[PDB]
């Protein structure tokens, strides 16, 4: 019933990126520069298919340093992970939600079976609980 | 003698990202959110191996918009492209330099054989004229 650590996600397709600066509603704990990655199965859902079991999306969050009006990536803060399994994760709309502190497999962040994550993602039910959209 | 448009570069490994904001010395013309991509041959050279002819690095530059203490990706401004051919691009350190406006294959930007690009990259001779470093 645990989300698997998504080994090798850095080699996956880069969906998009966004900077969340101090003052943003999501600052705690998602402040920083994040990159969204999708495995092959998740790309099927992002393209307008149904997300297959085994789809994984990763929210890869870095600290940044503002230096002379450049925002420069610092250390990895955490990753967020969504793992599709319609049966195993039925209580949170078919996605398992986990966080890994500093992107380390032994630093699991979710302590409520992913209900809090799901509570916010639920608004995106019509896009299968996923915020990020494919871009060129 | 022309640098090839790097078709399918959006499927390549994402090396790193950076934001260049107003008041930074590179704001014209590199202001925005940029993502660096590397093909297989470029990964060999980055990882600390040497760069094979055929290595390609892409600088993918987006305008961004301010949205309530987030910086959100906007339209693509341009791509920069370095293609390795030690013999063909010998006049610019063995990399061919090209810009494509809005990332469109039909909007080539470089008019001086890439000597302007190379002038800045020459400072990075000890890393084979590449600024970007691999990160986790
Ligand atoms: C200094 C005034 C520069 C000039 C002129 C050009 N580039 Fe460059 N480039 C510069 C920097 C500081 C960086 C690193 C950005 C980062 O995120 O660390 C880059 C990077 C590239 C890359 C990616 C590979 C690398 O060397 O890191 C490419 C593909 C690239 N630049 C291409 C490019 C082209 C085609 C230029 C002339 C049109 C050009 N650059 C000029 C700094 C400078
Ligand atoms: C209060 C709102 C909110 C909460 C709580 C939340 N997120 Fe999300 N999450 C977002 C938003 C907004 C995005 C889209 C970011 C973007 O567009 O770059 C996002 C994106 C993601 C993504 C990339 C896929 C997508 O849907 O775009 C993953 C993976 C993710 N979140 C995981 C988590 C996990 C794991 C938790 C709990 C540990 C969680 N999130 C909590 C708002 C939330
Ligand atoms: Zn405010
Ligand atoms: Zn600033």
């Amino acid at each position: 019933t645990k989300v698997k650590y998504p080994d090798g996600f850095r080699s996956w397709y880069h969906v998009k990126s966004m900077v969340i600066q101090p003052g943003h509603p999501l600052e705690n704990p998602f402040g920083g520069i994040h990159h969204v990655y999708a495995n092959a199965e998740a790309i099927q859902g992002l393209r307008g298919g149904n997300y297959p079991d085994g789809a994984v999306l990763v929210f890869d969050l870095f600290d940044y340093q503002e230096d002379n009006h450049a925002l420069v990536e610092g250390k990895r803060k955490l990753i967020g992970v969504m793992e599709r399994d319609a049966k195993r994760f039925s209580a949170t709309g078919g996605w398992g939600y986990e966080g890994f502190g500093e992107g380390k497999p032994d630093k699991r962040l979710v302590t409520d079976g992913g209900q809090g994550c799901f509570g916010c993602h639920a608004a995106q039910k019509e896009s299968q609980y996923v915020f990020s959209r494919l871009r060129d």
